[PDB]
């Protein structure tokens, strides 16, 4: 009855990291290394208080009925999380790249739903810290009349076992032209409100040739303002699940936004995680050398 509420939540989880290209590949390590225990060693020594941990669940569940998940997958799922509890990270979990639930929805949402089941399940007594989030980027190749049922079905499957974990569901979304903030949230006290860089006309844009303008600055204080409204109209909290994802026209360029999304955002009362590729040498957006185990410095001084 009495458990954490989701403000109280997003003042703990802070700033955190992503374990990019990880668990959310077709298969574990396919991408970026696999998940190390000592990742978290060191992003704790590093400052970060949260550590989002994407899941893509497709390749280690049946594709048929009773669309079971691998004995094996969720004891490696549960290995990482605990990982992450017991260095008390704010962790959470959840559904990315699983697209097959959007090519289909009347068709796999039982799949999908049976996959939730079992992880609700799995991890029902986990920590408070241990967050839900139903899943990745909602927005996009479905309605939002499916967008509504599925976070209430899922919502209503996790409550069945979890009745006070929190969960996470898209807010919305914004680009450089609007903001989009849902108006139909779900009844219940333990919900968390994710915002992600969207633009479903992405692939027709004449470009511009990467961020980092005052311009874009501005745009993205007007988009913080507005979920900064939605939040305190709704009374929800606010976590950017992973931010920065975008290439920028040079080194101190790169180092500014990270500086400047990480005050803007956490002084409005946002949480939020940084997307980490864990890759180097191409070197796109990673922060944490999984092979050094060194850190890009200048970053991190930016994000604290
Ligand atoms: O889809 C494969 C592609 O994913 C990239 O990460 C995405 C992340 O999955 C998404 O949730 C977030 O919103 O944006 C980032 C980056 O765009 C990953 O960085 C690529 O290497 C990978 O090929």
């Amino acid at each position: 009855p009495k458990a954490v509420d989701p403000f109280e939540m997003v003042r703990k989880m802070g700033m955190g990291t992503n374990l990019g290209n990880t668990l959310e590949a077709p298969y574990e390590g396919s991408w970026s290394k696999s998940a190390m225990e000592y990742y978290f060693d060191d992003f704790k020594a590093a400052g970060y208080k949260n550590v989002r941990i994407p899941v893509r669940w497709d390749n280690h569940t049946m594709r048929t009925y009773p669309y079971t998940i691998d004995k094996a997958f969720l004891d490696r799922v549960e290995q990482v999380v605990d990982w992450s509890l017991s260095r008390g990270f704010v962790t959470i979990i959840n559904s990315h790249h699983d697209d097959w639930i959007k090519e289909d929805y009347n068709g796999n949402i039982e799949r999908f739903e049976k996959i939730w089941e079992q992880i609700a399940e799995r991890f029902k007594n986990k920590s408070e810290n241990l967050l839900f989030e139903i899943m990745n980027e909602p927005f996009g190749n479905i309605t939002d009349e499916q967008i509504d049922d599925m976070n209430s079905r899922i919502l209503k499957i996790i409550r069945k076992t979890n009745p006070t974990r929190i969960v996470i569901i898209g807010g919305g979304y914004w680009n450089s032209y609007n903001t989009l903030v849902n108006i139909k949230i779900p009844d219940d006290p333990y919900l968390i409100g994710t915002f992600h860089y969207y633009d479903p006309y992405e692939f027709t844009h004449k470009w511009r040739g990467t961020w980092g303008t005052q311009e874009d600055m501005d745009t993205v204080v007007r988009v913080f303002d507005f979920v900064k409204s939605w939040s305190d109209r709704n009374n929800i909290p606010v976590y950017f699940g992973a931010f920065a994802v975008m290439a920028y026209a040079d080194r101190t360029s790169r180092v500014k936004w990270y500086d400047f999304i990480s005050d803007a955002a956490l002084e409005r009362g946002f949480a939020c995680s940084v997307w980490d590729n864990g890759v180097f040498g191409d070197n796109d957006m990673a922060i944490y050398n999984r092979d050094t185990r060194t850190f890009d410095t200048e970053i991190l001084n930016a994000l604290f």
